[PDB]
């Protein structure tokens, strides 16, 4: 149908929004901390802490299947990255502290993506 057409025109400009979206966020990590999945080769208990884990990789994936149907399924994966991350590490880590600097300077990011969402329906 021609519905299901501009259904898909709507969904593939939400992704071009999104990929700039994560391409911000992403820039908010220059240390690569949150790049890829936490290797379970090298954590192997990780699974047993984190049971939902998440990295950017994951959700360029996702993305470009256009698998997230909203912002707000785009934000629980980034929300993800963060809070599985202050749960791991403690406080004093690298990692911890990459991760608040990240939710703090992603947070600007995400207001806007919020309003440009509503914005262009």
């Amino acid at each position: 149908s021609m519905e299901q057409v501009a259904m898909e025109l709507r969904l593939t400009e939400l992704t071009r929004l999104l990929r700039s979206v994560l391409d911000q966020l992403q820039d908010k990590d220059p240390a690569r901390i949150f790049a890829q999945p936490v290797s379970l080769k090298e954590v192997p208990d990780y699974l047993d802490h984190i049971k939902h884990p998440m990295d950017f990789a994951t959700m360029r994936k996702r993305l470009e299947a256009q698998g997230y149907k909203n912002l707000h399924e785009f934000e629980e994966d980034f929300d993800l990255i963060i809070d599985n991350c202050m749960k791991y590490n403690a406080r004093d880590t690298v990692f911890y502290r990459a991760a608040v600097r990240l939710r703090d300077q992603g947070g600007v990011v995400l207001r806007q993506a919020r309003r440009e969402v509503d914005s262009i329906g």
